[PDB]
């Protein structure tokens, strides 16, 4: 059990072939979980299921520059249930981060942030409880 939130370092930032693996279990009364790769103080790539927005279940993507919030891209496809264990899979390419759920392929967010080399942590936060965080080479 790690606590959270939780910062993974990504030391020399992120390169096309890195995956990022995810391992929690979602609270029971979750409002929401967030993952954020940072470039300092910008966020290069926010991916953020919200359990309770207006009585829907969303998944908001996006990029904060400079302190402010872009245009937010959102997935109805919500694959995580509170109370249940998940696995998120961030794997790095050339032109966006794919995003896979339980193995299952969620979604793409193309790269706004250019500079791959200075994205050099991931924060973990929300309500869950986290098993593990860990990157490979693939
Ligand atoms: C496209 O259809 C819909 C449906 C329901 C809500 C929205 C929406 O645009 N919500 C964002 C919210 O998503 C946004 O919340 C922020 O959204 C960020 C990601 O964009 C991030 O998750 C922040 O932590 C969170 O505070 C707040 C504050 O920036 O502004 C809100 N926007 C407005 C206009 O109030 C859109």
């Amino acid at each position: 059990p790690l606590i959270v939130p939780y910062n993974l370092p990504l030391p020399g930032g992120v390169v096309p072939r890195m995956l990022i693996t995810i391992l929690g279990t979602v609270k029971p009364n979750a409002n929401r979980i967030a993952l954020d790769f940072q470039r300092g103080n910008d966020v290069a790539f926010h991916f953020n299921p919200r359990f309770n927005e207006n009585n829907r279940r969303v998944i908001v993507c996006n990029t904060k520059l400079d302190n402010n919030w872009g245009r937010e891209e959102r997935q109805s496809v919500f694959p995580f249930e509170s109370g249940k264990p998940f696995k998120i899979q961030v794997l790095v390419e050339p032109d966006h981060f794919k995003v896979a759920v339980n193995d299952a392929h969620l979604l793409q967010y193309n790269h706004r942030v250019k500079k791959l080399n200075e994205i050099s942590k991931l924060g973990i936060s929300g309500d869950i409880d986290l098993t593990s965080a860990s990157y490979t080479m693939i």
